[PDB]
């Protein structure tokens, strides 16, 4: 009965559609090694705790095909039913072709018959551990795999408690741009196909010709598309589910050279080829384990499009990172995952956090709690209306500020300019709002910052004058966009509430010290409605 999920672009907005409704994942993603029956006890408590709705977790060639012919989906049935037990979502991610660069989660029988499965060959003859996308035989035995595992979905999963696949994990190749066999020159030594060449407004040619110094690169990102596309039309033949892949990221600001970043992703640079090469896939999503706030700002930036749903689909799991939800959804984004969320002993510390423990999750789950009772709501103002998000845009102070040496006027000018740092605007149309960080809830003293940095707000417009509002350790302040000409402005109310069957209920009405020195919050969850209005005095 359940219409399928699907990803919607329109007007440049995005929405996954679940159950015939926008949707938001607010997401968990396990460690690499929890795909399986016994780990999962070590996976729900995290993901109760957390508050998630979705959980990413990968299903392996390695698993459901470990002798050739000889298909085993026992852990996908005890996946499924313990997720509907549990009344969440799934992402698999499938694990084949490439996890990280390699192919060491396709089965024995792939990954030990070079011949049959061939590697990337560099340039002075030595073979990297990365299958080369130009294997004829290794695309047949990956699509094949993986129609057997939409089948299975098609067949035994009716309501989509699985929402959405991850086709391959981390494409490319580590230590050399593409692949250099004699199988790859052949390809590499001749024309751009006609398609590539007309979606990108060229000249005819051969790679070399075509995009000289970046030929080898995008040659590369044009295969690995191509693989990744006939895997993806493949599976969405048996059961057309939403299919996306996930980027190891280049640095955005100082990339580096392709092999020392993972060459032929979907990175930044080649975002155009992939979007050419590989019409059928969804998405392209990130996979950010950047910590500061302008890289992570930056990679937002380059993979929310037009053409391009933002999913923040892995996120390291330290603390810093969980105010990055705020920025993600005020792009529209459909959803976020931190990563490593589950307690099978193992950390991605220097990644994400040195400890995993309640407290790890706990700074996920406050900020979830923003979004669980709105999920809804918001995500169709996302699509059809103007939202809003930030974070707190100064990281937690490195032991170093190099601060205690600076002389007492070089102090009340760091304070300042912190002040000043710690103070956003949005331009919200008729009104704009004024987010800042670390400061009481009463009176004006300047904002310093939280400790850590944690701080971050959420804006839908409801209105012309009317704004739903959250935030998190942060105050938000509304005033005239524009200049009124003799009228003065103020908050005509404030509630708070919740949705209860898509309809407001009121809870109460913030007003008094509550309103008089913007709308502070704590790390408390609060939805509010604010309405303002400008008034005539003459
Ligand atoms: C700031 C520098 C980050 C560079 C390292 C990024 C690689 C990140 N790889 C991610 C994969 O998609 C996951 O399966 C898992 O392996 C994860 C890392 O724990
Ligand atoms: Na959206
Ligand atoms: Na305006
Ligand atoms: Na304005
Ligand atoms: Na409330």
């Amino acid at each position: 009965a359940a219409p399928l999920p699907e990803l919607l672009s329109n007007n440049g907005k995005h929405a996954l559609m679940v159950d015939g409704a926008p949707y938001i994942i607010l997401g968990s993603q396990t460690n690499n090694s929890s795909n399986y029956p016994d780990a999962l006890k070590d996976v729900w408590p995290s993901m109760e705790k957390m508050g998630a709705n979705t959980l990413s977790i990968p299903v392996a060639w390695e698993q459901i095909e470990p002798v050739e012919g000889q298909f085993d989906f026992s852990f996908v049935d005890v996946l499924l039913k313990e997720a509907r037990q549990r009344k969440v979502r799934l992402v698999l991610l499938w694990f084949a072709t490439w996890k990280n660069n390699a192919p060491h989660y396709a089965p024995a029988w792939v990954k030990l018959d070079n011949a049959r499965f061939p590697r990337v060959v560099k340039e002075d003859g030595d073979t990297l551990n990365s299958l080369s996308p130009l294997g004829q035989n290794t695309l047949a035995a990956d699509k094949k795999a993986f129609v057997e595992l939409m089948k299975y979905l098609a067949k035994r999963d009716k309501d989509h408690t699985v929402i959405m696949v991850q086709v391959q994990n981390e494409v490319g190749t580590y230590g050399a741009v593409r692949d250099y066999s004699p199988m790859a020159q052949a390809v590499f030594n001749a024309a751009v196909p006609d398609d590539l060449i007309q979606k990108l407004q060229l000249k005819p040619g051969t790679w070399s010709q075509v995009f000289g110094r970046d030929a080898d690169e995008f040659f590369h990102a044009y295969q690995i598309a191509r693989y990744c596309d006939e895997v993806t039309v493949a599976g969405k033949a048996i059961k057309n589910l939403p299919m996306y892949v996930n980027v190891a990221l280049r640095n955005p600001f100082n990339p580096g050279l392709p092999g020392q970043y993972s060459s032929g992703g979907g990175t930044d640079n080649v975002l155009h080829i992939w979007k050419a090469a590989a019409p059928n896939i969804d998405l392209i999503a990130p996979d950010i384990y950047f910590r500061d706030y302008k890289t992570v700002s930056k990679v937002l930036e380059l993979y929310t499009r037009p053409d391009n749903a933002l999913f923040v689909a892995e996120i390291g799991n330290d603390q810093p990172f969980a105010r990055y939800l705020f920025p993600t959804l005020g792009k529209g984004g459909i959803g976020f995952s931190p990563f490593g969320m589950d307690d099978t002993d193992y950390t991605n510390y220097p990644l994400g956090a040195k400890v995993y423990n309640d407290e790890t999750i706990e700074q996920f789950a406050q900020v979830y709690r923003l979004v669980n009772p709105m999920m809804r709501e918001w995500a169709r103002l996302s699509y059809q209306g103007q939202v809003w998000g930030v974070a707190e845009p100064l990281d937690s102070t490195t032991e170093t500020q190099w601060n205690a040496e600076a002389t007492p006027e070089e102090k009340e000018q760091h304070k300042k300019d912190r002040a000043s740092a710690l103070t956003q605007q949005l331009d919200l149309g008729l009104w704009d709002a004024e987010v800042t960080y670390g400061r009481p809830m009463f009176w004006v003293t300047p904002p310093e910052g939280n400790t850590p940095a944690a701080g971050g707000a959420l804006i839908a417009q409801l209105d012309d004058n009317e704004y739903l509002v959250t935030a998190y350790k942060a105050r938000v302040e509304f005033k005239p966009s524009q200049e009124l000409a003799g009228k003065k402005f103020m908050i005509e109310r404030v509630e708070e509430g919740r949705f209860e069957k898509g309809k407001w209920v009121m809870e109460r009405v913030w007003n008094g010290d509550q309103t008089d020195w913007g709308l502070n919050f704590t790390d408390r969850p609060h939805l509010l409605r604010v309405k303002m209005a400008s008034y005539s005095v003459q």
